[PDB]
Parts: C-alpha cells; sequence; structure tokens
C-alpha cells in the first residue's frame, strides 16, 4: 500500500540516529531517521516515534532522552536498535559511544502524528565525537557521502 | 551562543526540499532541510518553518502546500529559495520541476516549535521524477552521495 508515498520518502536522504531513554535501569534505544532540527531559541529538535515503539512509554515516563547521530561504518548499531539484534552493541551513558554527536534532551512536548508521535526535545547537553562522514539512509539502503582525502 | 548545538546539527545529513504554497495572487517557495516522514496511516510528513518566514502566512491561509525533494545538481534552486536569488529559477505548477519527488499536501495540523512552527501535511498527491541521486546538506555545505551502491 501507499507505494508512491513510500517511494517519495525513500528519496529523502537523511542521517541515522538512535533515540534512547531510561527509567531506572530500564533503558530502550530505537533507530530513527525521522529527526530534524526545530528551533534555535530555545534549542529544540523534533522526532517521530512510532505509537507502537517500546521506547515511547519509557521516554514519556523519563521526561528526557538522548539522540545519537551515527557515523559512517555504524550500520550494525543502526540495525541493532532497529529491532535486528547485533553482537556487542550496547548503549553507554544512555547514548551511542563513538557517534558523530549526542544531544541530551528534556522532553519539551508531545504532539499527535498519525501512527507516530511527534516528540520535541529541549537540548540541555551536547557531546561531539570525532569529525568524519556520516551514516546515511537513502533508497532503502545505507549510503556513503563523497568525502575524499 | 549555541555553538556546540549548531555543530551537532551540522552533523545530521539530510536531503534538501523546497516548500511552497499559494494564496490569492501570492506564491512563495522556501528551502528547508527540516523535513521528515511522520506517518504511514494517515500519510503524513512534518517540517519546521521559521515563525518569520514569508511562506508561513501563505501556507496557513492556503491550507495546502507542496514539498519538492531536490536532486543532485539543483544547488541553484536550493540557494534561490534560501534567499540568494539565482537567474531563471522559479516554481512551475506550484513546485520545483525536475525534483526527485513532489508531495502535494493538505495542511493537517500546526504546532508551536519555539522560533519555528511544526507543520504537518497530509499527502494527497505524489509526483515522482526520474530516479537518481539527491542533493544533500551536511557540515555547512552541499554534498553528494557515492552512487550507485
Amino acid at each position: 500500500m501507499k507505494e508512491a508515498f513510500k517511494e517519495a520518502l525513500a528519496r529523502f536522504a537523511s542521517g541515522v540516529t538512535v533515540v534512547a531513554a531510561r527509567l531506572g535501569e530500564e533503558e530502550r534505544g530505537m533507530t530513527a531517521t525521522a529527526f530534524m532540527s526545530l528551533s534555535l531559541e530555545p534549542p529544540l529538535v523534533a522526532l517521530a516515534v512510532s505509537e507502537r515503539a517500546k521506547l515511547l512509554p519509557v521516554l514519556e515516563g523519563a521526561g528526557a532522552f538522548t539522540v545519537s547521530l551515527l557515523r559512517e561504518g555504524q550500520e550494525a548499531v543502526s540495525e541493532h536498535f532497529a529491532g535486528r539484534p547485533k553482537e556487542g552493541i550496547a548503549l553507554e551513558e544512555g547514548r551511542v559511544k563513538g557517534a558523530l554527536a549526542v544531544l541530551r534532551c528534556r522532553l519539551h512536548a508531545l504532539y499527535p502524528g498519525g501512527d507516530h508521535r511527534i516528540v520535541v526535545g529541549l537540548v540541555e547537553e551536547v557531546e561531539l565525537g570525532e569529525g568524519g562522514p556520516p551514516l546515511v539512509y537513502f533508497q532503502r539502503g545505507y549510503r556513503r557521502l563523497v568525502w575524499p582525502s
């Protein structure tokens, strides 16, 4: 169903993130390409989280979450938090270690989004990893940017 | 201010779109990287439009808008609708001709977004251009994908 719509979306390239939240010792991570900057003042970002995602209840309960921007070569991390378990993949400090960047957010708002919820985060902390090319998703596959030396 | 936050966002790669709307005798196009798929059922997309964008009142009044996903080689189009005019660039049929895809949306909902407005569109029509690589923005510059792969 909705073949044309899906094809159009497959034509929007984007980085890949892992959104995570924790309540006590209960921690959940979820791969998401539906991420975008939203505001500078205040510093906000928005994401789309499935209404059926295990992450949602924990994120709402915690009132805070992190967003890790994956770098080139982190396909395993993306796959793991996408529901397809991989060996040796785990969150550290509530985020993905070695990511291009991590945004630690306070939950700012939740708005209706069809079969997804629009999650708005107020950025309170930023962690920057080493520079380099990103993990990209486009046309149903992981892609690399032209980034020569 | 917000140097680390801006750097983190510069590390999230994305395609580039031109959002447009028409009302009465006015029609405006605006370049935006803040776009993401939102829902399958109903078919929704979300975008962040500056609260001071000239496009906003037109889009609100029209109750409908288009989103064109730019392909590789359309940097001039992105620049033009970003506020840096380029010779001969203009919308055709309310969207960008030659784009990878065009989504004609009904304005579904709007939500506060700090210095931006969260705009949700319900996709009513999809126009698919001929297949090919996309225009990408990452690390404060236009990029290309290593394609095919």
